[PDB]
């Protein structure tokens, strides 16, 4: 059976968020997790909005519940870092400066322009083409950049967009998925199912076709997040997305230490 976790979700520390640390922590408590890794929010020069992270007063938050509830759940301190290949070095200057047990690299923009609800990004844009342009710049990220554990949501851009069908399929993309998850798997990296948008049968669909050809193409390392910004959970999101990962033949999540996969 699989560790009862969530390694993706966000409090007050990162720019989008005003939860509590704590209350992600006693909700995560009250439903039996065994671990959780904070992952909040840092994104360079982010379009419209500051994604700074003040490291010092986050570690010093998240090492106090650590030993508060040290006999209770297992605590992690980790990242959900913005990748834009043209601040490559800055980044990797920011992910060694302090020790991260675990890094989501994600796509939030794509040429100073974000994928978000009423931006630029899907102004007179297919959803075909803008699915296609974020994939692009995703696999980009994962030839050029290594500094990471887990790869964030590859459907982040079906949550947004003027679309009456925002869905992505799996079919339509086949071909640059398929690089994509290979690369992840030779370069050992996690796949990170993100359940944000599970309650939609057609994105259990599309990450049942993410794992299973995952598997295929040599993936090993899956970790498993909910994204969620405030404490309440989706808990039925959770466990269909948990029931996926078991069906597609991957028998344990990917949990980390300083950035090592733990034995
Ligand atoms: N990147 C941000 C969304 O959060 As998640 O990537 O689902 O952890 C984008 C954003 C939030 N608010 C404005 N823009
Ligand atoms: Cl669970
Ligand atoms: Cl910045
Ligand atoms: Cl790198
Ligand atoms: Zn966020
Ligand atoms: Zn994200
Ligand atoms: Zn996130
Ligand atoms: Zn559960």
């Amino acid at each position: 059976s699989l560790k009862k976790l969530d390694y993706h979700f966000h409090s007050h520390f990162s720019a989008d968020s005003e939860e509590l640390p704590r209350k992600h922590v006693t909700e995560a408590i009250a439903h039996g997790l065994e671990e959780i890794c904070f992952t909040e929010h840092r994104d360079f020069y982010f379009p419209g909005m500051d994604f700074s992270l003040n490291l010092p007063e986050y570690f010093q938050e998240i090492n106090q519940l650590q030993a508060e509830f040290k006999d209770k759940i297992k605590i992690k301190i980790g990242l959900e870092m913005g990748i834009d290949l043209r601040f490559k070095s800055e980044i990797n200057q920011f992910i060694d400066s302090a020790p991260f047990d675990f890094v989501i690299a994600s796509v939030h923009e794509i040429g100073d322009i974000e994928v978000y609800d009423g931006t630029e990004f899907y102004l007179q844009k297919t959803k075909e083409e803008a699915q296609r342009e974020y994939l692009l710049a995703c696999l980009d990220v994962v030839q050029n950049f290594e500094n990471y554990n887990s790869f964030g949501h590859l459907d982040y851009v079906a949550r947004y967009g003027p679309y009456t069908d925002k869905s992505i399929k799996f079919a339509e993309n086949r071909e640059i998925l398929f690089e994509i998850l290979r690369a992840l798997a030779s370069k050992e990296k996690a796949l990170e199912i993100n359940t944000r948008l599970f309650d939609d049968p057609k994105t259990e669909q599309f990450y049942s076709d993410l794992l299973i050809n995952f598997k295929r193409l040599g993936g090993k390392f899956i970790t498993l997040g909910t994204d969620s910004h405030i404490a309440k959970r989706d808990w039925l999101s959770i466990h269909k997305a948990r029931t996926l990962i078991k069906k597609a033949g991957f028998h344990e999540l990917a949990t980390f230490s300083g950035m090592k996969i733990d034995k």
